[PDB]
């Protein structure tokens, strides 16, 4: 410590990361990057990949949310309890990755045009995680083992975004359903999901959601 | 232990994790799917997310490319020495993969449109690379600390395939270009890229590279 997220104000990359924090009862900074500001040319090139989110936790500087996510999982003891739990995490956080990154796609470049196909590929894309919850405990614990990880935040993150997209998304997927309102209702992540900041930041950087 | 590699008939996401494999003395079976086999739609469901590689490690089987390339790495010691590496290890590597997942797009979808487009763009992708080696020993050593690393493996198979796509890549890269012919020496790395099985495993599925 201490945290410091320097981001577009939008949920995107970094919902899942401030979740984190706030049920750890971790504190942070927001930086704010204005769109304005950004197109100014001044901090971009000074960015690893030229993107945001950027991250500190004292003098270490990040990039990359994944990486970012990974950072917190491992310093506050959120990545298993094992080398086969941790690759399991490793597994699950990719695929949350990969679906992510298809989410973006359709906000930014081609929700008009692209949005029924997209919901009608969604329950195919949804099933793995529904899958291995099955698999674990009969999925009544988190996505890996019987801890919280990094990669339930963030996959609870993508879950919470495709239920405003798709309502009711969740309806055929009975075990991510139950694990959506469980992990809701943990207080200081039910706390966090009410709070101002989060509730008046939108979704994406475009409106749409 | 012990291994097996179940994907396509090509290098593609496995051969960063083959050179891994083979740079740290260990064997494994490649269970080789063709095209053929693949559409019979057998295997496919039964993939976590529809998509190989799958790795079998004992009784531990993974999918996602990136996630056993990580297992391997903590498993193996191939992941840093403290928290900050591996930290910057993970960053390096997810851009290692933004950059793939680019080039993969080209290949099998946009090649002879994409390509000019894609080779100019190129140098701004690569030089975050190239800044880091020259933030860590002035290049000599590997992309994170002084010890060969997952990421290294993977960044390694980045910069050669993309040496064969656009040559000359590295021309403006001096720590760049004499990394990838370090790591390209050592003695189990030159071996294995000198083997048949590589050799003759096309880059890509497509014939293009
Ligand atoms: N692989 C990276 C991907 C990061 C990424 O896509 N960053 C985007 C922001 S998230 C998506 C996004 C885009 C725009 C806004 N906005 O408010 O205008 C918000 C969010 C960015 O920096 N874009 C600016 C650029 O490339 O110059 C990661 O996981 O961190
Ligand atoms: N995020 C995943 C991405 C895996 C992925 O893209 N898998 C591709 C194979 S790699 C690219 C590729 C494509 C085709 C061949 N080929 O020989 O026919 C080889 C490699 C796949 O399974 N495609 C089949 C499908 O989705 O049904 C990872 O990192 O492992
Ligand atoms: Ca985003
Ligand atoms: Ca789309
Ligand atoms: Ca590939
Ligand atoms: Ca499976
Ligand atoms: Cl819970
Ligand atoms: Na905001
Ligand atoms: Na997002
Ligand atoms: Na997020
Ligand atoms: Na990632
Ligand atoms: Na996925
Ligand atoms: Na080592
Ligand atoms: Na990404
Ligand atoms: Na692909
Ligand atoms: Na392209
Ligand atoms: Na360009
Ligand atoms: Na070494």
């Amino acid at each position: 410590p201490p945290y410091t997220i320097v981001y577009f104000p939008v949920r995107g990359r970094c919902e899942a990361m401030r979740m984190l924090l706030a049920d750890q009862g971790q504190s942070w900074k927001e930086e704010v990057v204005t769109i304005d500001t950004w197109m100014q040319g001044l901090l971009k090139p000074t960015c690893l990949y030229g993107q945001l989110p950027k991250f500190e936790d004292g003098d270490l500087t990040l990039y990359q949310s994944n990486a970012i996510l990974r950072h917190l999982g491992r310093s506050l003891g959120l990545y298993g309890k094992n080398q086969r739990e941790a690759a399991q995490m490793d597994m699950v956080n990719d695929g949350v990755e990969d679906l992510r990154g298809k989410y973006v796609t359709l906000i930014y470049t081609n929700y008009e045009n692209g949005k029924n196909d997209y919901v009608k590929a969604l329950p195919g894309h949804l099933k793995p995680f529904e899958t291995l919850l099955s698999q674990n405990q009969g999925g009544k614990a988190f996505i890996v083992g019987d801890q919280i990880s990094f990669a339930d935040y963030n996959l609870l993150d993508l879950l919470l975004i495709h239920q405003v997209l798709a309502p009711g998304c969740l309806d055929n997927f009975p075990l991510l359903s139950a694990y959506v309102a469980r992990l809701s209702a943990r207080p200081k992540i039910k706390a966090f999901l009410s709070s101002p900041e989060h509730v008046n930041r939108p979704i994406n950087g475009n409106g749409k959601q």
